């Protein structure tokens, strides 16, 4: 597919690269460090690279309007539920501090200036802007700024509306990822558009492709990574019974290892050409392939045709099956057996 | 991807319709129409819709050569494994009316002028070519001949030699598909390239595309619908512990329940375009987009700057992030509360 490739601290991702997956915590922890470390304490154990929080500052990303809105995935305000979920400053520091104590990489988004600037205080390697920022046109000049890699996320945005964001970020000369994502929560299988994928790849030939995902299973990601896809990020818990308004669409320790091994697999298996020559396949081609026989008795002197002349396995015969129709016409220089392959001495 | 379609019986293949599931029998039956048919009821249970098995006449499709030859999965020849699995005329015709009598579609792949002729006499509904046979010719005009659909696999051969048996299928004017496939049996993921599938469809734009795989497992195959495989092919046994050379690469009920589930899934998610708008993701829109705030106190009179002004959630102002830059040099119509939302009145 491409080439193209960054590093996210000392770990490089690009499609000739390992897929990269990012387990999502979130706002999952409900704002309880106990909980958040019991989440990356499982990530952890189940082999994660990297954990992703969510940096809210409820008073720099929210006007107060957001106190009447309220989200798809709830029946709260989102202003409640970041109140409720944000972890503070001090708080975040320490959540850093764990996630790195176990050797994994931490990264976060941000969803206001105020989140941005904290985090490049704590220098994390790389910047995920969400969905939602994704047109959010002076919150990516800032975090581009940065001097880091940005993983932008794409959903709710067309091609036009991305283009501006890819602008900005090329200008600051950062790499960049695009991720393909569609923000409903949870999200049907019929609404998941792989392809998306492959228009983001056409259109910005030098991002990094992957799939932010909100679908029920490992289904979407895996598909992401049979098309090329080198980032796959789907939220993550410890467990399936925690609250919140995101862990219905949650991978857990276990779906976590079973994705990261068909990721594996279709790491390998994808891409690659037709007409590539596999040595393996030698023993069966030699069996399998077909040669020139006898069809019935000829005596000396007699035309072969396709009368009587035919074709059988295995493949060492003098003509193979490509070659049946130049014999037609050709003249046995002997007696040749109903059955015998024909060779380059029955023929004058 | 494409509209390209046909039926096999009553069903429908191609892209445009549910990814089709060939539970490949084969030689698995070690010979025996008990075992067959425990594998036949196998299959029905699991919820197949196919079963396909290999129809073998050992004298037709095999010269003395082979008794001289071994595959790369077994220890004997290849003529021995013939011998002691093919079934004969009558048990086959058997092995057809039993899958029939479970409301499944039987077919089978032809090795030999014999086996292409017998088939025909129970007018199967559609051919399988197997990738030994794909450079076959004189086999494939034969049965191309018979007017039915062909399903032929491709492993072992170039674009360049698959060609011409297309040429073959269009002239006889039957519609069919092409199965990229690698023949290892076993096949590492490293081999099986599904790349290889899109060179064909480049090649071939009037074919159905699928994949028949010989890996462990169903990652390949899950990849493939990923990438718009309509027809999937595996070995299939009811059960693990079975002797036999193809026993190792099959699936078996639960696995078969697995792909099926799986195919379904990213039949759903797959293609389809970036630009599409998703209704669901309104409420996520209304939430998560940006609007202009003002960042300070601004007077009457006073102009609005990138300094004085910036965005926050919601997206439910007056000027949206994209306006942000719109903004600047315009004139405060009325003092401004820093946070506030600018509104259309606020400016002159
Ligand atoms: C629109 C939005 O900000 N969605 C949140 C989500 O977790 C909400 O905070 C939650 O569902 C609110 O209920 C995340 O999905 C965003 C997430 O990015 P992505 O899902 O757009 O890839 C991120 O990087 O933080
Ligand atoms: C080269 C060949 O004929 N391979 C056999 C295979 O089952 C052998 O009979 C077996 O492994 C011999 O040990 C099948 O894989 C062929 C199979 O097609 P495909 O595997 O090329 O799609 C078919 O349609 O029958
Ligand atoms: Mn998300
Ligand atoms: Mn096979």
């Amino acid at each position: 597919q491409n080439n193209n490739e960054f590093k996210i601290g000392n770990r490089s991702v690009g499609y000739n690269h390992e897929p990269l997956i990012i387990c999502e915590i979130g706002i999952n922890h409900e704002g309880s460090l106990k909980t958040a470390f019991e989440m990356v304490d499982a990530a952890y154990n189940a082999g994660a690279e990297v954990v992703k929080h969510q940096t809210h500052i409820v008073e720099d990303e929210m006007s107060d309007e957001a106190k009447q809105v309220i989200p798809g995935n709830a029946d709260v305000s989102i202003y409640e539920i970041m109140e409720r979920c944000a972890l503070n400053e001090e708080d975040e520091i320490k959540l850093k501090e764990y996630v790195e104590s176990k050797g994994m990489i931490f990264i976060s988004t941000l969803f206001s200036r105020a989140a941005a600037l904290r985090l490049q205080r704590m220098d994390i390697p790389a910047y995920k802007i969400g969905s939602g920022e994704c047109n959010n046109y002076p919150l990516i000049k800032l975090v581009a700024s940065f001097g880091k890699p940005i993983i932008l996320s794409t959903g709710m945005n067309s091609i036009e509306s991305i283009k501006k964001s890819v602008e900005i970020i090329r200008e600051a000369g950062v790499p960049y990822a695009l991720l393909h994502c569609t923000n409903i929560y949870p999200t049907p299988y019929e609404d998941v558009r792989l392809g998306g994928m492959n228009d983001l790849s056409e259109a910005f030939p030098d991002a990094i492709i992957g799939l932010s995902d909100h679908t029920l299973d490992n289904y979407a990601c895996l598909g992401a990574v049979a098309l090329g896809g080198s980032i796959l990020e789907r939220h993550f818990t410890d467990r399936m019974d925690r609250p919140g308004p995101d862990i219905v669409c949650s991978m857990n320790p276990d779906t976590f290892k079973e994705l990261k091994q068909g990721a594996h697999a279709l790491k390998l298996a994808r891409g690659g050409k037709k007409d590539t020559i596999i040595a393996g396949e030698k023993p069966t081609k030699d069996f399998a392939f077909a040669s020139v026989v006898a069809d019935k008795d000829i005596k000396k002197g007699e035309l072969l045709s396709g009368d009587n002349l035919w074709v059988k396995r295995p493949g060492n015969g003098d003509f193979s099956v490509n070659e049946y129709e130049t014999l037609f016409g050709k003249v046995a220089a002997c007696n040749i057996r109903k059955g015998a392959q024909i060779k380059k001495t029955d023929i004058e």
